[PDB]
């Protein structure tokens, strides 16, 4: 039972029709063929819940690689902290951004996860997408 169990991912946004969410515990593999649709230009966050669950874990680091087509396109790197154990679980948010918008900018994006800390753990890896589209349904 690992020290540190990530338990889910939330895209937070205050626009979107109904909530936005992976289960971190569940089959990681299916993401890769799921996608969250995204309204072109609307503000967003990433919410990473997890727990801690015997040692403290420092230099937590939050890691997403964005692909385009299969290529990365962008690399992002967040700090977000040094962390107890306790059985309440923890969570974080990235900072705020806007998804993209144009005709050129629309479609899917993969985005690779990794979270981990000073020790270079992997807490947890997975692979999951976004598709900017110019209404969330039509």
């Amino acid at each position: 039972v690992p020290n540190v169990v990530v338990t889910g991912l939330t895209l937070v946004c205050s626009s979107a029709p109904g909530p936005l969410e992976l289960d971190l515990t569940g089959d990681l593999e299916s993401f890769k063929k799921q996608s969250f649709v995204l309204k072109e230009g609307v503000e967003y966050r990433i919410k990473i819940s997890f727990r801690v669950n015997r040692e403290i874990v420092s230099g937590m680091k939050y890691i997403q690689h964005t692909y385009r087509k299969g290529v990365k396109i962008d690399k992002t790197d967040y700090m977000v902290g040094s962390y107890g154990p306790r059985a309440e679980e923890y969570e974080f948010l990235t900072p705020v951004e806007e998804a993209p918008k144009g005709m050129l900018a629309r479609g899917s994006y993969s985005i690779k996860s990794r979270f981990t800390d000073d020790d270079k753990t992997d807490h947890l890896s997975w692979e999951w997408n976004l598709t900017i589209r110019r209404d969330w349904k039509d």
